[PDB]
């Protein structure tokens, strides 16, 4: 199948591009940095150099799936982009069969033993932390997705830690932070890539959100 | 000031353009039908012939305010456009002073006396009505707007009925359906235009939603 990867030059994105190619899919890497694309993805990966917010329906009409691996640096003040990229992507998928996987945040997950997103219980002081702006808008991105019953979107949240690393295996859940045998909560970029491509090839979480951690 | 009107050729839109011109503002009417613009707005009103979803930041950077007067016909299945047009517009207003007024729906208002949006209480049968699709997505549009604490958006809901007619005066509320001395709930296209231009000239409802009905 043909897969457009938004944020293809990123940590999650580049891992997704590699896993996609391993699995025999045609990749279109949407990028702003051709050099980064040449170095991280390889000369052989097809490229569309365009601002994500300016992508059109035509840009996406040859593709069977889209993966949103875009992010926003902490302390930029531009956490709203998490939301804007997603709303824009959804707007291009109206009346289309196209699968769209969105990587979400950990803050929209429940703590173990809770029944609601942990961000709701954050202290007022949290808004002063550089990570909050992005966490808030990814929580909103998650809520926005649920407004769309007629688009083939899939949400996947990382565990608390999202380090770079090769794939091994992953364990999946629904809305609650997962903790492994080591008492920690982490997923590698490689294992997130496995989970994403797994859903693309066999969608089980359409219009739902899952969370993934590294297996033990 | 310079005001861009989306849905300028519509019932609400054309009334808004008129009131804007009466009040000495420069109007940019975003339209898809030039002949309709010529007939309803006048040879004298500047036009931008473009799909709202492809409007750019540059299109809007001379404007001081934008008014969303777009709608979707009943039974089209395209009620999602209420949301898509609003999410696109918001994306263009990031880090700008520009005032954006969004005409919302009555379904996100409480019935007189209730403490919650009336749509939450609709029976299951409601979803079979041709008005529901649009109503649902305008409730979502209202919710989406509240995700955006750093944009100068203003929400205005009509009363239950939104007939064409000239301005007289209006009465404003917050989140509850308003009923006049006739026992009815209605606002004319002309009175909505008064309310919108009032907010543009003296914003009192920034990042808030008001409701308006025709005065007695
Ligand atoms: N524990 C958790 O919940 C956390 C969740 N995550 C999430 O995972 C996802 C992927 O994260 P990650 O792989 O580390 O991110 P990266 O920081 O590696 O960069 C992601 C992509 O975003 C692109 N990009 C960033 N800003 C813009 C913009 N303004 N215009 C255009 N493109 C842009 C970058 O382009 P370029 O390469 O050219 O710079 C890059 O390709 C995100 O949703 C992030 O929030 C990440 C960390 C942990
Ligand atoms: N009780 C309530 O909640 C109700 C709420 N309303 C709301 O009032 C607002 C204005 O409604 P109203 O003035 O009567 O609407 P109209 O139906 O008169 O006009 C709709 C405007 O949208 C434009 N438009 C429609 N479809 C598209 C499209 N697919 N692409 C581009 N432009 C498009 C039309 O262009 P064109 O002229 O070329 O067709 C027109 O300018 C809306 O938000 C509507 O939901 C209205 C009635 C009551």
């Amino acid at each position: 199948m043909k897969i457009a990867v938004l944020g293809a030059t990123g940590r999650a994105g580049s891992a997704i591009v590699a896993e996609a190619r391993r699995r025999g899919h045609e990749v279109l890497a949407v990028v702003r940095d051709p050099q980064k694309a040449a170095d991280r993805l390889g000369a052989t990966v097809a490229t569309l150099v365009k601002e994500p917010l300016v992508l059109t329906e035509a840009d996406l009409d040859s593709v069977d799936a889209v993966v949103d691996a875009l992010s926003v640096p902490w302390g930029s003040g531009r956490g709203y982009l998490h939301l804007d990229f997603a709303t824009h992507l959804v707007s291009l998928l109206r009346n289309s069969d196209t699968l769209a996987v969105f990587i979400l945040g950990s803050a929209s997950l429940a703590m173990p033993g809770a029944d609601h997103p942990m961000i709701l219980d954050f202290p007022e002081s949290a808004a002063s932390q550089p990570w909050y702006d992005g966490a808030l808008y990814q929580y909103y991105e998650y809520q926005f997705l649920q407004m769309n019953a007629n688009v083939n979107w899939i949400g996947i949240s990382p565990s608390e830690a999202f380090p770079s690393g090769p794939a091994t295996s992953y364990v999946a859940g629904k809305d609650t932070l997962l903790v492994g045998e080591d008492g920690q909560s982490h997923i590698t970029t490689g294992n997130m890539a496995l989970a994403i491509l797994d859903q693309l090839e066999h969608p089980t979480a359409i219009r739902d959100r899952i969370v993934v951690r590294d297996a033990d």
